[PDB]
């Protein structure tokens, strides 16, 4: 049932990545013991121009650090909780088979470190999130991320892998009201978010921080939805997904414009860059994208291909 | 098109189950005439601790009684509306090919019994519900369940089969406001539910009424979504779905954490219990789970496997 | 490698005929890549949104949804977006079947009484939402600027008896549901995802009565089902029917024997079933308060011979004591 036998070879100290980057393929034919260390940090960050928010984070980012292992691996998990934390925290990983996806075994007070071990029985792309009461609030404050469990043979190779995770956020104030915005439990219970974001901030993946590919390169995006409440009608403006791992499972659908990413769910999308310019990741529940912050940019650099996409060729008078 | 031809043998009086249980496989190589009998009852039940609600029910339960037939069966359906009912009721089954999926053939005023016959043309797991004006209010009051139409060859054998149905509920009062709550039509039209529940109540499937299985046993859950309005980001805390019959169709996705169940839709999930402990079915639109009542428990008992899940191994001081 | 590149267009160019909903252009039945010239006119106009309710719709081709476009994978599409001089706003087009910036929006900014031309190769078979991408994008979409383009596989779709074109939208009026008169767009309601109306083809009863869909007993029906949004996800069902096949999320592969399929905002699905029993079938958003309280219903009327072995109708009303 994911049974490749006991852990072999050297223990692996997992190299985690900050979004939107992804650890390299594990490139391994044997099951291993993987030691994952993950620090919970509560900190003010900018959520919009002139707007700050007290985020609760795995690894100092929203989403949290990307974790990458192989189906059959024994994961020795270390959840550190910085002594500056006001709150105890834990971790539920959707990749974990057992009570709380690890939550029951990872209650960690400030200035403490919980250890627990699990076998990663199933390949997939799995949300992890805090599961400390009140669970909705810990998720709302950005306590979510992704763990890739590679199939035994590994994923087909591509030029670029990217880590993107949508979240709905609940501020006392309305969209782009300046200053430190506290969390609003009432707006959260009502599923009425003030912001809908990729990677924890308006402009998180714009300008200098855009994703980059070149014409001719194949792109895989691991697309998490931490919620807490919204389901993403995930689309990239100007691309078609050649393949979607719908709901993050093993099987693919082909030639998909827009895929639904459940709350506490994920998907994998793959396409090839063919024409230069700006591509926009959106929640195509499209007021989220253009009125609440739910857009990220993939920039394609390289040669125009006018036989695939001409640009504007002609403007003319029209009388009708 | 489900053309196994004319029904053979004696008519079978279908045995329906109360949630969270399922009738056994039909275990059958021929198509039959199946008589289904289902009684509508309006009754006050506990929606939450010290909170009552006037549920409209098929067979005295939310969700209603589970119906199990084979693709190719002719179903002779008898819908009874108890004398005690204030309303007439009817049934739309999603497994029916015809107007209203039965709605038009089954208008049943209090103290009456409608007979209609249909052939189950398509295998699947199909939501049934009342389609009485106002349809929204009838569904919101608990008038939904599942009818399983098996494939000719039956479903792969498993150790446990379970019956869980999500619904959104609209009370005049707020979450956990005590007493008898009326239905609220404003909140329903605005899709702003006060409660989001599995099997018609907070704690319907908690404590002693929890789902049960042992380490090593395969579990199949038929997961309905009655709505009326919400889509379930359906997840089991602590498990992975080895197979999802996504939107209740015949083909499967493998290895999914969370599957979307349409309003008026269904899914089948399947996983093997491997570690003992409490597993929580949730709507992972997670304020529904932790703030509106959308959680049910599956308790697994059996030997620890510390190679798969150690529990907490150490607590250390960290700076 | 990229399938759906068959080299430059061959033979004489094709001047595409676009159809108004709920009809579809016929299958392309062609074995070579073509230069397909598509001409689409944007018109702003008042139409009935419900009984005695006006709305200022923004339209591709005078309808909501916009005219249906049918091309072949590998085709070279020379697009002409013509914005009528009566228009108050400039408009553009994002087709989800286009590979490149804005799916064409960056190549089609068209002021009133102007015509924009841009060219693209249709690299990907499928069923693609197109919509206006002029700011505010949600407002242009909400005013009805969305349609569907079918990019056929080279070998084309399996033949059916009837292909229909249906597209859900959520609408935002200042006034409440069925408050009479010319209803302005309500941005506040749009941002909060609280529509006054949820409709198939741009009006309550656009597909009821005389404008109902039609098919006969024994006929195969494919419906191209768009969701323009702007915000809602359709729990798409036909009352009385089962989807034999769903192209779920509009993709190449099928799910079989599906009651209700989720259609994303800015997404589409294809559903196929065979009519077997006469009567009225209802397309709905099974987020069921939309169907029965906000107008999200369309009718397929099936004419033909009663089949009593499949659906008997009501056989008996007996008295029942408990
Ligand atoms: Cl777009
Ligand atoms: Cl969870
Ligand atoms: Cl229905
Ligand atoms: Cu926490
Ligand atoms: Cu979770
Ligand atoms: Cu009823
Ligand atoms: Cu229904
Ligand atoms: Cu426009
Ligand atoms: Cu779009």
């Amino acid at each position: 049932p994911g049974d490749f036998g006991p852990p072999r070879g050297e223990p692996i100290h997992a190299v985690l990545t900050s979004p939107p980057l992804v650890p390299p393929p594990v490139n391994r034919t044997y099951p291993a013991k993987v030691i994952v260390e993950l620090e919970v940090v509560e900190k003010e960050m900018q959520i919009s121009e002139g707007v700050s928010y007290t985020f609760w984070t795995f690894g100092g980012t929203v989403p949290g650090s990307f974790i990458r292992v192989r189906q059959g691996d024994t994961v020795e998990f270390h959840l550190k909780n910085h002594p500056s934390s006001k709150m105890p925290h834990n971790i539920d990983l959707h990749g974990v088979t057992g009570p709380g996806g690890g939550a029951a075994s990872s209650f960690t007070a400030p200035g403490h470190e919980s250890q627990f071990t699990f076998k990663a029985l199933n390949e997939g792309i799995y949300v992890y999130h805090c599961a400390t009461a009140p669970v909705g609030m810990h998720i709302a404050n950005g306590m979510y991320g992704l763990i890739l469990v590679e199939p035994p043979e590994g994923l087909p190779k591509v030029d670029h892998e990217y880590y993107v995770m949508q979240g709905d956020f609940y501020t006392a104030g309305k969209y782009r009201e300046k200053g430190l915005q506290p969390f609003d439990m009432e707006k959260a219970i009502d599923e009425r978010p003030s912001y809908v974001l990729f990677n924890g901030a308006e402009g998180a993946l714009t300008g200098d921080k855009a994703l980059h590919a070149k014409v001719g390169e194949t792109v895989r995006i691991f697309v998490g939805n931490g919620g807490p409440n919204l389901v993403s009608s995930f689309h990239v403006i100007g691309a078609i997904f050649d393949q979607v791992r719908y709901e993050g499972g093993t099987n693919v659908q082909k030639n998909v414009q827009t895929t639904l990413i459940p709350a506490g769910g994920a998907a994998v999308v793959k396409f090839t860059a063919r024409v230069p310019g700006s591509y926009v990741l959106v929640d195509h529940s499209i007021f989220r994208a253009f009125n609440k912050g739910a857009m990220a940019i993939l920039k394609i650099d390289g040669a125009e291909n006018k036989l695939v996409y001409s640009g504007k060729e002609l403007d003319s008078v029209y009388l009708g």
